[PDB]
């Protein structure tokens, strides 16, 4: 249909829009800290800390297979990498740090990507 059509150029386009919000975000961690998930074989107990693992390579593998449906989806794996670190690692060390930082960081990203994906519908 032509609707059909219509709402995947609707998801196109917030792809489009995300693709430069996780750019955004990502810039705000230059140490890759989140880069990539935690590996299983140096953190072997990872899973029975973490039950919700997320990095910014697995968020853009969904991002390009049209994955997010909103901003709220989005923004719930964001949190999932920052809330994770701050869970796992104590406030004393870099990790919890650098997930301080990116929060406070990516907030302001955030909260104009909230008005655009409102404004432009």
């Amino acid at each position: 249909s032509m609707e059909q059509v219509a709402m995947e150029l609707r998801l196109t386009e917030l792809t489009r829009l995300l693709r430069s919000v996780l750019d955004q975000l990502q810039d705000k961690d230059p140490a890759r800290i989140f880069a990539q998930p935690v590996s299983l074989k140096e953190v072997p107990d990872y899973l029975d800390h973490i039950k919700h693992p997320m990095d910014f390579a697995t968020m853009r593998k969904r991002l390009e297979a049209q994955g997010y449906k909103n901003l709220h989806e989005f923004e719930e794996d964001f949190d999932l990498i920052i809330d994770n670190c701050m869970k796992y690692n104590a406030r004393d060390t870099v990790f919890y740090r650098a997930a301080v930082r990116l929060r406070d960081q990516g907030g302001v990203v955030l909260r104009q990507a909230r008005r655009e994906v409102d404004s432009i519908g």
